[PDB]
Formats: C-alpha cells, structure tokens, sequence
C-alpha cells in the first residue's frame, strides 16, 4: 500500500550502471531489511525516477540508514551518476516527490 | 506486474482539480475496462507523475481511448492544467517513461 517516488537527474546513457549497482544490492538482504517489497526505475530524458513500494511508510529507516555503513557502497555507487534536481535541495528527503491523489479498484 | 509511468508539468497549485477530476472519472467503470488496478498521481516541483499499474501492457487500449468521445472529459478537464515536459513532445507516447530496472523482493 506504501509507495514513494524519488527524482533525479540522470545522464540517459548512465542507466546502465545504475541498474547494475542495484542490481546487486538487491541480490543481498540489505534491501528485505529496509523493508523494501518492490523497486521499479525509470528514466525520462535526464530525469531519473525511482520508485519503492513497501507495507509501511519506511522512508524514515531510509533516511537513516544512509549515514550508514552498510549502505555507502551502493549510496556512492549509484551516487556519482545522480544529481539532485532543484537548486535548493539540501538532503535526501528533498528528493522525494507527493503523492496527491491515490485510487484503487475493487 | 504492469507499470508505467507518465510525466509532465504542472503549477503545484493545479493538484486539487487534477485530483478532483480523476476522483470523478474513478468512481466510473471507465477504467476498469481499461484495465487500470491503481492509479497514483506525484508531484515534485513543477512537475506531475502519474503512475499507473495494471496487469498487463494497457498501453495501446490506452492510447486508443484518448480520440475517444467516451475519455474526452477527463481529457479536457485534466488537460488544462497539463503541459509536456519536452518541447519535441508531438503525442501522447511522448509523456511515457521507460523502465530500466525492476527488482520484486521474494
């Protein structure tokens, strides 16, 4: 039910190597911890999206867990292709997008 | 398992009539005839996100519907409040993002 989407900016031709450093982050259990359930990325010209779908809003561990050790390795991997997209961001959660409207069939 | 993701650009103040008109168009059938299983709309600046998720590519029935009389409504509605995010935007596939990694946690 949790989904959250990141955006950044991304040269087209670094997808890549972008989705190989994931790839395998996501062969470990780092990401079961964080409680991550599904992760999906996008680009879009030189915007880069990342999508994470969980069961809880896990943003919170998220944010947390960057600081974090365990984590530098795919954080400066998959870092030095990404920039931030506005001029005034200053951490992480400014990279978060809103969600502003939701709706599910039955 | 289907998951696309749209993008374009939007005064941030626009989002209560954009949430408004497909608040309407979802308590119809329209969609689920389109196949739509969730809908979620972002917003990250001056830029709108709308995600959708199905459980097959709907794409085409997608693009299909949109010269549709049935779809001009929420067309029209949505519409006035959305430009494209590129200026060599000619259709609607146009607004599409591509995925280039997926990872389901087992």
């Amino acid at each position: 039910a949790y989904r959250a989407l990141m955006v950044l900016r991304m040269d087209p031709a670094d997808a890549e190597h972008v989705a190989a450093a994931f790839a395998e982050h996501d062969t470990t259990e780092l990401p079961l911890e964080i409680g991550v359930r599904r992760r999906v990325l996008f680009r879009f010209h030189d915007l880069y999206m990342h999508l994470i779908e969980a069961d809880d809003d896990i943003m919170e561990r998220l944010y947390q867990a960057r600081s974090h050790p365990l984590f530098q390795e795919v954080n400066e991997r998959v870092g030095q292709y990404l920039t931030p997209y506005a001029q005034d961001w200053e951490e992480l959660k400014d990279s978060k997008a809103e969600v502003f409207y939701s709706w599910t069939a039955p």
